[PDB]
């Protein structure tokens, strides 16, 4: 995401969580 589903358009939690969790490695 760009700016449009992060802090224009929430990011449902759902998801975004996931890229962040794969992103530390799978959120510890």
């Amino acid at each position: 995401d760009a700016e449009f589903r992060h802090d224009s358009g929430y990011e449902v939690h759902h998801q975004e969580l996931v890229f962040f969790a794969e992103d530390v490695g799978s959120n510890k």
